[PDB]
């Protein structure tokens, strides 16, 4: 679990929103395992605006954070899940690292803030969905 909280948007994993989320639904993407929902109070989070490939991630599984080089945002096919059907997903970052299911939220960050959110794993990897395209996160 875990959420991005930035002005008056939470950014969380689309498999994890709540009913809450998609009854105050700004924007989705299946294909990026990405939802953004408005809040009413202003958010404690800064969102990177960079090309940085290295950074450091929370993984809840271990209560602890780890430091990770990590892909340019790319089209990865991701295996049939509960949640979705097997397809590729869009702006994902893979790195070495370790992730178990329910580490899906928790923040990758780098020196200029907040970078994504772990969305997939397996295998000794871990893969984090992008948000520093999103520029309308900031305004
Ligand atoms: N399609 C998705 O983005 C994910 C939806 C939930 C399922 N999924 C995963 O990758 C689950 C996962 C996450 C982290 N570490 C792992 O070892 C595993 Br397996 C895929
Ligand atoms: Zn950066």
């Amino acid at each position: 679990s875990g959420a991005i909280y930035v002005g008056n948007y939470r950014v969380v994993n689309r498999h994890l929103a709540t009913h809450n989320d998609w009854a105050n639904l700004v924007w989705e993407d299946s294909s990026r395992d990405l939802l953004v929902s408005s809040t009413t109070a202003q958010g404690c989070d800064t969102i990177a605006r960079c090309d940085c490939q290295t950074g450091v991630y929370y993984c809840s599984s271990r209560r602890k954070h780890y430091p990770v080089s990590f892909s340019k945002p790319s089209l990865i096919f991701v295996e049939a899940s509960e949640y979705y059907p097997a397809r590729y997903q869009s702006h994902l970052m893979l790195a070495v690292g370790h992730s178990e299911p329910g580490d899906c939220g928790g923040i990758l960050r780098c020196q200029h803030g907040v970078v994504g959110i772990v969305s997939t794993g397996g295998n000794g990897l871990v893969g984090f969905a992008d948000v520093r395209d999103l520029l309308w996160l900031d305004e």
